[PDB]
């Protein structure tokens, strides 16, 4: 496992790692305070699957409730206390310990732009006039006011000034918190629009300057104004200013977008298809998400955007050959059956020395997405859907099959 910043200072922990999101969002519904339990008695699986880091649920205890239904999966936290639905303080110091004992790095899911403000037993409490809440300051709209630098959560009546001296301090300390007796290597940074990217930097030098970061920007150009640069901007230009800014990589919802809305071939589209290098290393190529995706139990979840069972191995096909950083669906793993599919990919990336900022050329003359990919050690040809028929067809050298799935239709081979 190789450490450093990129040549940009994005803290992308040396490019190399492969992410598993350690959760879907019923969780808290199909395995009540055992969650982290399970997770310690897996550490050695997720490890032996080929993991480096492991993207864990929001620590923070959350016992909200709002009705189909939902509640307590942690983005509406009250406290910084522990011992909520996924297990108590203990059962996560166990679990840490377990994974980052296998070897897997243990990123902590942060939620600094809102909490659960009328949650009555709380031991957190911040008062109204003082200036620590966005709704200290007059609320036109979602858009920053001057108790908020970033966009609000619903109504804006939960949203905290991150800003606030107090509430940056805050924020700052629970961080340094869970890097000292968390084991956290890192932090997954939700709803970056609520607050300024220049806030993430900071957090991230004063608590944990070396580790890996990403942040959650899901904002297309139409939700910009018309006076915005961003309005006319793609969604890969959107992300990577983030990134610049925050000084960490972002999830490639430039990818995720043509996933749901283009071709296969259009998924070269994405951030981590980019030809600068300094663009594509940034990129966090997923999936689906908690968010975005099915889990499991109760309503299916969220599924706000999912991928169709169709494209669910051409999918990580890509994300797992390609440029980039990826990350793993919990329940495309183990719950759903792609688990096999998934680590005979990871053993691919692997052997073949794909890291963040590989070189990845789309060939134009074939049916479906046809990429050379240069990792460090091997060079792969990927045929998803393709007409193509040997390797040879769009790369010199000579070339073995490495997977062969869903009938032709996922196709990879080493150098
Ligand atoms: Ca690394
Ligand atoms: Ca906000």
């Amino acid at each position: 496992d190789q450490a450093g910043k990129s040549p940009n200072a994005v803290r992308y922990h040396g490019g190399d790692e492969i992410i598993l999101q350690g959760f879907h969002w019923n969780v808290v519904r199909e395995a009540p305070n055992d969650w982290y339990n399970i997770l310690r008695q897996q550490a050695a699986t997720i490890a032996a699957d080929g993991f480096s880091a492991i993207w864990m649920p929001v620590p923070w205890r959350d016992f909200s409730s709002w009705s189909k239904s939902g509640g307590g999966e942690g983005y509406f936290w009250h406290d910084f206390n522990k011992n909520g639905r996924y297990g108590s303080d203990a059962q996560l110091r166990q679990a840490a310990s377990a994974l980052g004992g296998a070897g897997v790095k243990v990123l902590y899911d942060v939620v600094p732009n809102h909490m659960n403000r009328g949650y009555p037993d709380k031991e957190i409490n911040l008062p109204a006039g003082q200036g620590f809440w966005r709704n200290d300051c007059a609320d036109p709209g979602n858009y920053p006011n001057d108790c908020d630098d970033g966009d609000r959560f619903i109504g804006g009546d939960a949203d905290l000034n991150t800003g606030h001296p107090q509430v940056y301090g805050m924020f700052r300390d629970e961080f340094t918190n869970l890097r000292s007796q968390y084991g956290a290597g890192g932090f997954r940074f939700d709803f970056v629009r609520g607050y300024a990217p220049e806030r993430v930097n900071s957090w991230m030098t004063d608590s944990a300057d070396n580790s890996f970061c990403v942040g959650e920007l899901w904002k297309g150009p139409s939700e910009y104004p018309n006076w915005d640069w961003r309005n006319t901007a793609s969604w890969q230009q959107i992300i990577k200013d983030w990134s610049d800014r925050a000084k960490c990589p972002v999830f490639d919802f430039a990818l995720k977008e043509r996933m749901q809305n283009g071709s296969i071939a259009d998924w070269k589209h994405g951030l981590n298809g980019n030809p600068d290098p300094r663009w594509r290393e940034v990129a966090v190529t997923f999936v689906d998400n908690h968010d975005t995706g099915y889990s499991p139990g109760q309503n299916g979840g969220q599924h706000h955007w999912a991928l169709q069972d169709g494209l669910i191995r051409q999918a990580y096909a890509y994300i797992l050959t390609s440029p980039g950083t990826p990350v793993v669906y919990w329940d495309h793993m183990y719950d759903w059956g792609y688990g096999d599919f998934i680590r005979q990919l990871i053993q691919v990336r692997r052997a073949a020395g794909v890291r963040a900022d590989s070189a990845i050329s789309f060939h134009s003359g074939y049916s479906g997405l046809v990429a050379t990919v240069s990792g460090s050690q091997q060079t792969l040809v990927v045929a998803l859907n393709s007409d193509l028929g040997n390797p040879g067809q769009v790369a010199s050298g000579s070339f073995s099959e490495a997977v062969n799935a869903s009938n032709g239709q996922v196709r990879v081979w080493r150098s």
